[PDB]
């Protein structure tokens, strides 16, 4: 009987402070969170903030919209949202978060008649997550989302995840192009600001990235100049242009191959591995070219001296850069 | 007669409760469902995602809004829909959506005397296609475009396409620069979740990337420098400049080719068949220098030894680099 | 009597029903548009769509609306017009369009004695233009703007261009930077949909772009490198470093010059003129590459065919070129 | 006595019609304006656009609004002028403006004892500026804001500026860091439309371009490429390698500045001043080498007239672009 | 009793008048501010501004909400702040600020027993900071956040710090990679307009910027460069292709890193520090290339002096690049 019904919701409506809490001057009102990713859809190192798009849901128990005499849950419209009380729960590191509108605004209540109340929201957040890349492409970034109460306090309000540790799901359904999710966790806690103590709810990743691009598109471009530099170590003896033009080539190559390279990376201006190993690679070519200067000026007086250097550097720049290779593959894995 | 049609009208909302959705506490209402597709405007791959605009069309009864005395069919100013009840319906899978609102809000309500309503909205949405690109640019993918109530259960509301598969049209008109329709699919079905049975219906697209600029532009290149490093074998001592200037503009120019199509490409981390393919290339060009360099090294010490592996390497170079071709095109293909 | 035009303002707007059009269950309600266009903001070819401002004025009579003592023509504030009827008038093909609010809603409300509603907006849209880049950048170009009724058919409402061939102006005062408008044209007709049939018109414009930009910065560097390169022939053959040099810093300038400009060019798939003049200038300084390492090897053998050869090229290459100038410039004009 | 100033108030605004403007059916109401500019954000070429940041006062004077027994003036609330009238005024030129709302909206009602209304906007707009780039970099552009009553015309309300000649104030201390603002000046006036006539304010700014930066970065680099060109000149004509590796890498370097300055320099569909300058300087560069292609092919033959050619070459490619120089800088300046 | 808070409320907001301040016609209302700054998203030097997010908290005193028997402080729902007066405050440098809005609208407002209102938004906003960039990359910046009441002059509202220097806390939590922030500042004052005097208060941030990433990345490579142009000059002057080729290749290599630097370095408008080291590196390599010229000029008819020229530059020019970093690194450090 929708007549019924109505007055029902309108003797529940009636009376109703949508500016008091529930159990307002009493034990303060738990509400559960339930958190359903939808999808994770990027993450950006030069804003340094991931995108993420999920169902949450808070469950609480609001007394005075206990109703009797109907064996239903009323799933009721989303604008009566509008005319109830919902925790001011907010996210503590987003930047830029909205509530999808098509063809209406992606919210759900549903009354149960214990007093039980669910209120459903469709989120597209973009939070914030601070990154070490140190050791980029090389890393491995923990990223946070952060949920809190905005102005009740621990006496006014409690949060716990609703389902334990399986109260977030859709994180194995996840498919990131770069990243992989180790592990993720949820943490409950209170935190304390000069107004008082907050509840709080943390839902972490760990994001591992994907090495392969790099390897098969940064380094090995870098390795193949520093092998073309070292053939100049065995051309001729006295090719005083060959060589020096084998020698530009080389170095020519290189700066481009950088500046390219820096242009299709992060623009974040701070010292990186990958800056770290195309440095190397440009100082050791430097060092070849550096060789066959040095080779040439004291060829024409000493020339036994000058193939004895050179012989020794065919052999001491592939070790040396060997061992460079080896130390900088260690040192950031 | 306006004023009678008015007073109708008015006697169909005095006492109307938008809460309650039709048949509330009964057998769910039946929703069907039309869409008219505009266009597509774009399908990036950088992002995953594809901007739809469309005449989305909900078709449903209200026995509360049936109305007697009026022979006609009511098409009402798109503000009564505020006054109205219509279905949380959303699209699952969107990262942006809006309605147009020029002049008016692109919105349009029709009832009919039996209490069926008409709402029309002209919806723009950038949907999330997670694309696989293993295969680029050869792929083939498929894109679909969910709808599914938000908060009614199975128990409260039916999704249905009204048509058959006729229910959307203007598939056929999409001029999509760098793909074309090969199917679209209709699918309804019912998902389970934990809070219930929900409707679904499906809209997928399979689109074929045509071959065609990719073909003529990208694979060409890589095996005319191919062939050139292989013509650079047939030179004697004589002609050892053209060889050194064969040699040094396939390395320069597959240097080029090579940041030029990871610049002006899809920026997407994980690796594909084209990344390895011209990798490849590289690699087989570098290699044909560096048998040059020994060749050259060695050429003065055993000129005989020099032109045997010169011969060898004129037979091998050509088979392993139709071998490596044939494996990567049917290991893709 | 400030409180006289009050009273019969309110007595016109008393018993006013908004959800109904004019003239309801009678005769179509004729509206007569104008269009005073501001500016044409850009011509966008990566999204394919124009940005255009102007000032669209709707012309109608609503009967319940006439007022009779006051010889004035009642100049409203533009918030009234929430509570009046108003065309549901929307742009086809329009993909972002708004409504100026600053410092309030740019509208304007303007009523008659004899009933008659003008209804002026200042919109900002962006029109999709799907345009054809074959002849890209000597290309034609024709945008149209379509208008609308959304809900309601023709029984409801019939458009009409108000003044005829002069209901839009300002066509003459916009400065495209880069087009030249050639001819504008306005059209009225029906269009059948599968609920009925609906007015619509359309304002198309003709677009010629100017190619002094393209001549200056493209097409005159490419000829000059390729006439760079026509250089090694008159050099003299024996000097091999010199034209090795020539050839290999002209191809690589030529790679840099074309990686620049599809970088800065769309990705549209399929090939547009300025990329077939650029592929036949890399052909043609390829192939003087290879011409003259043909000419390094053969010159050992028979220095008269080599000298022949060279004697061959310097007149071969500049009139291939010169063909290949005239029948490009041809081909697209 | 707060309640005394409610009950004023409210007896203010009890029976007004915000519908109608002050005096209406009499003498047009006198608008004056004041503009203080916080700051100018962004003046840009691409989109021919600067962004506009002020604080918009106007004045008038409505005799509904006038109170007596309380010698003061009421600065009230903003949200009170959403129930006064106030002007239709816009900006004519603007393409994106909006009024700031954090932490409320910024606005401000200053009503004086004799109904003298004061009404304050903050507004950030982006103003559309046609720039004529005939002459960039060293190009003076006119930048104009414009502010014009929309509905009303000029039967209904008059503006002027208020204070004259310092109606704005701010310029002094605008910081544009490229641009530096000449003059401002003030003009009032009428517009004639179909509708009748409509005043119109209009603030014109004249803004120089700074070419420091111009100098250094973008016209140096081109004038020593030009001038190392040079240096073919004076080296023996047999060293056939060194001469023409100079004139094809200083083309180049030429290439590259030019390319590199185009995707720095906005986007222009026209021929700017610095584009004829690096033409200019392309145009050296390459003559310089043809001139030295001549010479080596004439050196076997006739020896004396190489010498006479370099000489000659000598002599007059430094003053051929002296005098280039000194033309193209008197035209431009 | 939730009903006895209810009536308490009701009876606090029964004739309460949002558009009066507190003591209206009286004393000036104290406003105390707290600032609690969550992070800095970026400071950009492209536009000139940086983004910040805070938790803005406004104390006053209105007595017209002062409750009596209830012994508690009422953390009310933030939508009655929309039915109490609020302070205009507004950011006088801000360019874009928004209240967070999800999963509510991030606001507090508590009342305590004496009338005591504590008002708390979290607001993110884009403060323009101009930036003298002369000193660029290794400049100290200053950006300010001015808090200024838009319609209230000092008569009706004074602004104070809440809490003395901790009136703004977080800042020590700042993790900004580029910058470094030094001191932050807080004062307080009252600006005279036109219309009369204005409280404000002004946070101030001195942030150094870290030259790390530009010592190992933009300094470096042209200090290499110019060492390789030094090396240039041990080649003995016979051999021209030699030198002629490494001092052209220094210059073009020194022209690409440059031009790429200038394409990732912002794009202002006017010169730096970064851009007169790089001028000063390509004159370097170009009096280098100039110095080799005359060399190679005079060694025929002055073998001593060419040598005596050679061995002195060896020395000169490293001594002169010495003696130019020396001052360069004096100067900006
Ligand atoms: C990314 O980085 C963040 C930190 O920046 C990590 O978050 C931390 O996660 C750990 C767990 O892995 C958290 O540690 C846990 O904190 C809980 C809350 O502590 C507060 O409340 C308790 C009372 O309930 C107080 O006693 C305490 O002082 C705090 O006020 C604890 O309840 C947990 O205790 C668990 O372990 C102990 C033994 O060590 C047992 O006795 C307990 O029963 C229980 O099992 C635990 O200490 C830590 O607080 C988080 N920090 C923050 C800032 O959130 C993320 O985990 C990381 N991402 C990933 C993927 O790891
Ligand atoms: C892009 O990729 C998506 C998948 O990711 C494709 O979508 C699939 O489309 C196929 C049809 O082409 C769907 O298969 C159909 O499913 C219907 C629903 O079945 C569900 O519900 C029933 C109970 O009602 C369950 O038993 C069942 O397990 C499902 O949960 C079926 O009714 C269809 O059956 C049809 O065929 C059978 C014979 O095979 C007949 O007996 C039936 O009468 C009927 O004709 C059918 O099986 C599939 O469900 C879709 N997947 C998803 C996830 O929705 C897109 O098609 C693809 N894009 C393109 C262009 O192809
Ligand atoms: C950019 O491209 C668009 C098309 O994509 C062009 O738009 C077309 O413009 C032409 C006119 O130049 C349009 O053709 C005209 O259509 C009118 C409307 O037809 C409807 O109404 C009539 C009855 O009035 C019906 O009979 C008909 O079936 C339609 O329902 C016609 O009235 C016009 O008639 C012309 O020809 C007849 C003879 O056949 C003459 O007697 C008339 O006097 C008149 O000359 C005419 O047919 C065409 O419809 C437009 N296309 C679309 C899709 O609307 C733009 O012009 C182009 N841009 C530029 C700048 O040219
Ligand atoms: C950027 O470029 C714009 C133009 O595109 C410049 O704007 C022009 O500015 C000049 C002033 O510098 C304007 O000229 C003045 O117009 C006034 C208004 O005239 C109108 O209204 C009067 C009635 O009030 C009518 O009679 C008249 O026909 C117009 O309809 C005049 O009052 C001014 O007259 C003054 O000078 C004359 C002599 O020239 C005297 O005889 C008068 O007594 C009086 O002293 C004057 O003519 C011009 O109108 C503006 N253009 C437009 C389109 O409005 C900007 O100045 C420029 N930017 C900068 C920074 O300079
Ligand atoms: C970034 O740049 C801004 C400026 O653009 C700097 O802001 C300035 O900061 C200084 C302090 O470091 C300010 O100077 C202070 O002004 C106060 C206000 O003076 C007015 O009001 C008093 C009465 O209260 C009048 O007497 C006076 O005439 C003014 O009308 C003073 O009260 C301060 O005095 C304090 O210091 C002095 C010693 O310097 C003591 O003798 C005093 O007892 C007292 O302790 C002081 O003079 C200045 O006004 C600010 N400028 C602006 C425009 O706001 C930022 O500091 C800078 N960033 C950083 C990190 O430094
Ligand atoms: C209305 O809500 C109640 C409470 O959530 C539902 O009761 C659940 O019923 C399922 C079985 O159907 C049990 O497994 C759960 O444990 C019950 N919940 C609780 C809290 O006990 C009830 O099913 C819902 N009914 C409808 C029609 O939605
Ligand atoms: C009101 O709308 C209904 C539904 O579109 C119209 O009924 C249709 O009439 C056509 C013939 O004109 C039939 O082919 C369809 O099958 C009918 N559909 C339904 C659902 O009944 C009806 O004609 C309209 N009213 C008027 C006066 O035209
Ligand atoms: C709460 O206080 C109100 C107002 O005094 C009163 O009417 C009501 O009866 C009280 N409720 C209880 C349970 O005492
Ligand atoms: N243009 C009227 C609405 C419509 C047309 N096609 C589908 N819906």
């Amino acid at each position: 009987n929708m007549s019924f019904v109505k007055e029902t919701v309108d003797k529940l409506l009636k009376g109703y402070d949508i500016r008091l809490r529930p159990d307002f001057g009493g034990p303060p009102v738990c509400v559960g969170m339930n958190i359903d990713i939808a999808s994770i859809d990027m993450v950006s190192e030069v804003n340094m903030d991931y995108t993420l798009t999920m169902y949450f849901q808070q469950y609480w128990r609001d007394k005075r919209l206990a109703y009797s005499g109907i064996p239903l849950n009323l799933t009721l419209d989303n604008r009566v949202a509008d005319q109830l009380w919902v925790p001011d729960t907010y996210f503590l590191n987003d930047k830029k978060s909205f509530v999808h509108g098509v063809t209406v605004k992606n919210r759900m209540i549903r009354l149960h008649p214990d007093g039980t109340v669910l209120y459903g929201l469709r989120i597209t957040t973009t939070a914030a997550c601070m990154m070490d890349l140190r050791r980029y492409p090389l890393d491995e970034q923990n990223c946070t989302l952060e949920i809190e109460s905005y102005g009740y306090t621990t006496d006014d309000i409690e949060f716990y995840w609703r389902g334990g540790d399986k109260a977030v799901t859709g994180v194995e359904r996840i498919e990131l192009p770069q990243f992989s999710i180790v592990e993720h966790r949820l943490v409950s806690r209170n935190v304390v600001f000069a107004t008082g103590a907050y509840p709080r709810l943390s839902l972490s990743f760990r994001l591992k990235r994907n090495i392969g691009y790099f390897i098969l598109q940064t380094y090995m471009p870098s390795i193949l100049i520093t092998i073309l530099s070292w053939v100049s170590f065995w051309i001729n003896y006295d090719a005083s242009a060959a060589r020096v033009a084998l020698g530009i080539t080389t170095v020519l190559t290189m700066t481009t191959i950088n500046t390219h390279l820096r242009e299709t990376l992060p623009k974040i201006p701070y010292v990186k591995a990958i800056d770290m190993y195309l440095m190397g690679c440009f100082v050791f070519v430097f060092l070849a070219l550096l060789e066959y200067a040095f080779v040439n000026y004291i060829f024409f007086s000493q020339p036994a001296r000058a193939a004895a250097i050179d012989r020794w550097s065919r052999i001491v720049f592939p070790f040396t850069f060997s061992l460079f290779n080896l130390v900088y593959w260690l040192y950031y894995v």
